């Protein structure tokens, strides 16, 4: 049912077609005159808006061209994404995205999502009433504090949600209607933003005390009041401690989960079965060294035992097979350093050494797999890398940490100092290294768009109210399957982004046969067959018909005289 | 959300208040002026609109205000409505409906519900697609062939759905935004309407071809294409045959029952409940003779059998205490006249007399209870009750046949042949029964609102798909669970209308309890408990605040030069 | 009277704001949330897009972000565009808007304006009851045939009347609401544009059939049909031919004006009339040869020589003062080459010489005054300014065909073979001119933004229903008032465009108090003073208070009980 009739049908994105208007719903519908004469499918606006963005050469230029389209007319915007979504994912989403908000603020003309400051507690709600769609599944949540990349942005941050939820749409199918992006804007520690006049939002710092968390669960309370308790918010670019400790509150009242500590660890996890795909030994046999201790690492370290027990192994074994490496130093029981409860089960017995440094940590320990998401900087050193590739025949080498600037080690050092035998996966892309004997490697790249969309649309469809740690235990087992044998020979640990879209539907597929087979799905009647099921309820960019119906009735019994 | 402003605001039913728009909302939404000076409360207009009211004399003009009402302001009218519902339910529904749509046609100015004609056939789904209303959970079907006590009236049987959507509303709380009422014209055999310029339909008479089947499956799957499978339909005042063969046909494919099979049903067993209670023996120790051997009296029987069974008897040996009169004679084994499948299990060995009259039926049975639901008229003969009163102490009488013209007997003839001692319970309402002893009896009334809003509201509430006939059982016992111990000292078999709005709830919470207890509730997580789950869900007539929520920011920091 | 609330409120570029949106109607109309926090008024809007401009380099980049901000806020658009005119009237429109056209193609994500094609004949009507403005006063048409500068362009030409339009508004003050822009677009004749497959027009050649005239004599019918008969239409950019016979066909039955024939021969003798204010002697005194004998030079010369007659000199006088040299060559009686109609008047007894050249015509006609209106090319060779200047103390030496490439002379070789003593007026836009003596000379631009906004502005306040030539006299005349003596005394011949929006008001001023003179203006009672009139009527770019009014009621008696 479309209400709407002439020029405002032409103004609203979701019912816009531009040219697309056939002749007889151009004139059935008002649009006669207003739209140039010709007539086009959407495939001929594919094409003209393809050669359009060929023609551009910054990433940015690109960003404010596409976001222009999807303000125009969004079931083209999700073609034109769907049909090259290797090359626009880093336009759309990050990196480019965090430049987009940095250097242009904000370029939308429409208004998409809501501003909650902290000026508005107290009547967050209003605020929500205010949003015109009925019927949203996905909220994504950001503060502006933690911009990768870019760091603090207060209000700018808004274009980060808006990004995201394209690729909610372009790989996983979720309604555009259901999504919501959010900014909870309570200052901005940026000096640069709180001189100029021309900021748009708070000219506060950010507000630090509890006013902020209970803004914070208001905001919760009223859209889970509006929208119903199954509702899925992300919380996206939060402080790092912030949305670790939200992280923390809401998942057991919430429908939440984290790219960084869950969407992180199913990636990563995913790469150690495709990697054990390829070398003989299984994932129980490995010895992994991890580098960092913080919340991520933890996150990805209980999928990996959960992942070897669920192998047959016990828990306590496995847990004895994951060694961390704080800042402090190696995590050893009756170590100085203090060690927190989360870190208990990966303390260990020291061993006779007692490394100082990481890299005589890797000579000590003599560990298969390494794995930084420390974060702080080039922490693999050279020494590191030759210390690996001397022990192992096959070292697994992961840098989790991103941006780039951030990263471990560069394919290009992890691939060179080593002769090409590493399994080198990375968060942030790289360009394939060529070495001296010829050969080519395309280093992996653990993108988190495989999990989250996948997630979120399983997520979605089940009415799951609760996101478990196993569900994405499931999506890296989904992931890791995802990939061919000729794949697993030219050592690829991750399926390729160009088909991400398919990807992602057999991920939520196999989540979704898991939230019904351990009873965490509330969408009844259970569907026979899964796949059919989310396959014919993900959202399709191709173009509705407008065109009323219009026939004649048979000829029935003529009317009596008055 | 409320996305209008203005004149609009006050255009809508759903939305207008009338003069209880406080002044503030007044001046704010653009109302101010279009409004008499006056701010009134809901109470006040209710007071006004009841003396209004009471001032009418016939129960049409009365019908023709309040449904003027319904169409200005449904909050108000669902209040009035509620207010007195025991003198408004026999205006609004049955009898003063009919009379209604036979002789005002169609009052209504605004277009509630939709017409479906037979000419629209191959193109029902852009039909439905027209009603503006995108989440519809009951739908009410009428032909216009049926009219109760005025036999067809095509088109102008449209009244009918209207009406009884009412109730939904004014007894469960079923939203009236969730209620679609629709029109099946395929002509009318009536000729006054086929001869008169004026009548507002197709001037054929009735297709009963193939067509109207095609017709009715296509207009079945047009509404659960649109609004899902499980969205209730009840099909209201079609053709006897076509009511029985439709409920048979769409019972197990789609969420449809009958208040003529299943609601008579549920109510007989219910006052067949409270006359256990009122007399000694319970309903096992009864004989029943039915008067009729349809598929309304085959409803009855198992369901009576049905609860013969759950209190501990057998199958067989609670059907062989339902005896069952056709108009050819009593069914017996080996009798000449045909007997079908579904007339088989209350088909027993012949008695020695072989009655030929239902008098003698009733004279050589010796049975408790008396059932007439044969419709042809005043079938309980005096003998018949003479008979009833000398064979039982007390016997159970029930003329359930309706409207009182084709009532098988009258409370006055009922309760003066005999000497006050039978329990009498009709379909038809009856005046009280004053004898020369001094007593007075009032008749048990077997109102079908007694049933079908609490069972309507607890399959919406449920997302049930296939309503049993069990669920009927319950709500019997539920109904039957209403009444006091006083009123059954004083010999009502029914509790009284005047709180059908707090019965009906009760009815749908032990509906509910069993549908989540039978596994037939597709709506999880399952409520822990019922009550609260269902009285929160209802309806609620009072009016919503439309103020925005206008606030003063905290101060904040300067805004710098430029 | 707003009728909107909410976010439609913020997607209506006549009604949005932006940021300007105070809080307390953001909170009443339901735009809180919807916008970032920060409360802006419409300087610091101004400002931020300001800079953002002057950050650009290329002008069409600049064309596209400040037609952006066109579609998202109208008053803010208008604002930015009255703040620096002069600036971003070459943006705005020629020659940017050429470029953008041809390159860009339609850049513009709203529907502005019409499009009618030839395929629509005999349904134009139906194309213009599509608009959803009731009341518009001025329409701009264009064929896209004559782009200037760029040719033919099709259908792309749309965005020269909508660029012109925008001057209507920021210059003379003219509803946005009342302007309609049209392109009537009858296939190209550009092969580029019929090649690719993303053309947005018919892929035929252009009709040049009889189908033409009549479908732009429909248009100009349903146009007057819907919108009045005083609508004023403009044909912009249409074939040079078209333009000059639809000018002619319509100028009596319509209300039309031409920029071509009318506008510049309104700045040329704009542009004498300072020369003659410069010089001792006045118009009368000088003998003007044009170059051309076209209809351009036609109109520029009958305007001419009613400025002559107004001053006291007779009409064939005046004629006899005024020499157009063709192509073939000098205009005289018994030349065997073709003389029309209307060069009849100034058609003269042949010199003694007969020049064949035209440096040889103004060798041997000694004329004060040069007007190169031919739009050959640089026609205006050294020797013709040389010989002006030996023949001339100072010289008049016009130069009004557009573009630069197309211009008679350009500004440096009249400024430099000429010892600075030439005034010389260009239609197109050259630098000033630095001599060896060390004076800079900046030559006057003649245009055409000088009078039709004022003009358009006194036509459609006063009602007229046909433009007549003394119009453009009396508009010439209130151009050359604006200068100043020192003005005059740096040689100046036209105001400085930096005050256009000041100078067309007062031109329209000075037409107004003619059209009232005249009994040309229907709008009555005629106003006392017409500078206050008209002042009163422009459009003002300042925001509207949105804010409902909220008041509280005086107490009064309290309402009787029940
Ligand atoms: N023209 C339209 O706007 C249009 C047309 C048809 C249906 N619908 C919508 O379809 C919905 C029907 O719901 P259902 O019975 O199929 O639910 P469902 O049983 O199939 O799935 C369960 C939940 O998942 C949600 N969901 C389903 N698909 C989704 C998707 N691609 N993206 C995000 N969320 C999704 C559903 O809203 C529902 O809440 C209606 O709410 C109706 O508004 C809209
Ligand atoms: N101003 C408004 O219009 C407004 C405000 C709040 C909520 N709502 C509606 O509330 C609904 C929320 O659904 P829910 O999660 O509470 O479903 P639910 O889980 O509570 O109940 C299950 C089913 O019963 C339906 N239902 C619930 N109450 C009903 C009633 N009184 N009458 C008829 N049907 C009823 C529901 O639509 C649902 O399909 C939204 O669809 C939303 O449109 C509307
Ligand atoms: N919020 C609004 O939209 C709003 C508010 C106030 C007035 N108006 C408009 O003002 C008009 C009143 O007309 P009037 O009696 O003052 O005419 P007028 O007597 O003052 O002028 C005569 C003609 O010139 C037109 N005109 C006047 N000013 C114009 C301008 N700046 N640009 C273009 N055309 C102009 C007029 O529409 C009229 O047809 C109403 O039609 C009404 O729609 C609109």
């Amino acid at each position: 049912h479309i209400k709407e009739k002439g020029k405002p049908l032409m103004l609203n994105p979701r019912t816009n077609k531009g040219m697309a208007f056939t002749l007889q719903e151009r004139q059935m519908l008002g649009l006669q005159g207003l739209l140039p004469p010709k007539i086009e499918t959407q495939d001929i606006q594919a094409l003209r808006f393809h050669r359009n963005l060929k023609k551009m050469t910054s990433p940015l230029e690109k960003y404010i061209y596409i976001m222009g389209i999807q303000e125009r007319n969004e079931k083209l915007f999700y073609r034109i994404l769907q049909d090259d979504i290797e090359s626009l994912m880093p336009i759309v989403y990050t990196p480019t995205v965090g430049l987009a908000c940095s250097q242009y603020g904000h370029i939308f003309r429409r208004p998409k999502g809501l501003f909650i400051s902290i000026s508005d507690r107290g009547h967050v709600r209003s605020i929500v009433d205010n949003w015109p769609e009925n019927h949203v599944k996905a909220v994504v949540v950001t503060d502006g504090e933690r911009i990768l990349g870019l760091g603090d942005l207060g209000v700018y941050g808004m274009g980060i949600p808006v990004g995201k939820l394209c690729l909610y749409t372009a790989c996983a199918g979720i309604r555009p209607d259901r999504c919501l992006p959010v900014c909870i804007d309570v200052g901005t520690d940026n000096i640069a933003l709180l001189k100029d006049p021309f900021y748009m939002g708070l000219y506060q710092k950010r507000d630090r005390t509890q006013q902020y968390d209970d803004l914070i669960d208001e905001f919760m309370k009223a859209i889970t009041d509006r929208y119903g308790r199954n509702t899925l918010i992300q919380f996206e670019d939060f402080g790092n401690h912030n949305a670790f400790r939200f992280l923390r509150k809401y998942r057991e009242k919430y429908c939440t989960f984290n790219d960084d500590i869950q969407g992180t660890a199913a990636v990563a996890l995913a790469g150690l079965l495709a990697a054990q795909k390829v070398i003989s030994k299984p994932i129980s046999e490995h010895k992994i060294l991890f580098l960092g201790a913080g919340e991520a690492a933890l996150g990805i370290a209980n999928l990996i035992v959960m992942s070897m027990v669920e192998n047959g192994l016990s828990e306590q074994e496995a847990q004895k097979k994951i060694w961390m490496f704080d800042k402090y130093g190696l995590l050893v029981k009756g170590r100085k350093a203090k060690i927190d409860s989360y870190q208990e089960p990966f303390t260990h017995s020291a061993p006779e050494s007692i490394p100082d440094t990481f890299e005589d940590a890797v000579n000590i320990l003599k560990p298969s797999t390494i794995i930084g998401v420390a974060g702080a900087g080039r922490l693999f050193t050279p020494d590191v890398i030759r210390a690996m590739a001397s022990i192992n025949e096959r070292p697994v080498i992961f840098a989790l940490s991103n941006p780039t600037a951030q990263a471990e080690c560069t394919a290009e050092e992890a691939y060179t100092l080593t002769e090409g035998r590493c399994l080198f996966a990375s968060g942030s892309p790289f360009g394939p290294v060529k070495l001296t004997d010829g050969r080519v490697f395309t280093p992996g790249q653990g993108n988190n768009v495989y999990i989250f969309p996948g997630v979120a649309l399983a997520v979605i469809l089940c009415n799951t109210r609760h996101i478990s740690d196993s569900v994405f235990l499931e999506a890296a087992k989904a992931l890791t399957s995802q990939l061919t044998d000729e794949e697993l020979a030219q050592g690829r640990l991750y399926p390729p982004l160009a088909n991400i879209q398919e990807v992602s539907i057999n991920i939520a597929i196999k989540v979704t046969e898991y939230l019904y087979a351990n009873k965490m799905a509330f969408r009844y009647p259970e569907p026979e067959d899964k796949a059919k099921y989310v396959k014919e309820r993900t959202w399709r960019s191709e173009y509705d018909s407008l065109l009323p119906d219009v026939y004649e009735w048979p000829e029935s019994a003529s009317s009596p005289p008055v």
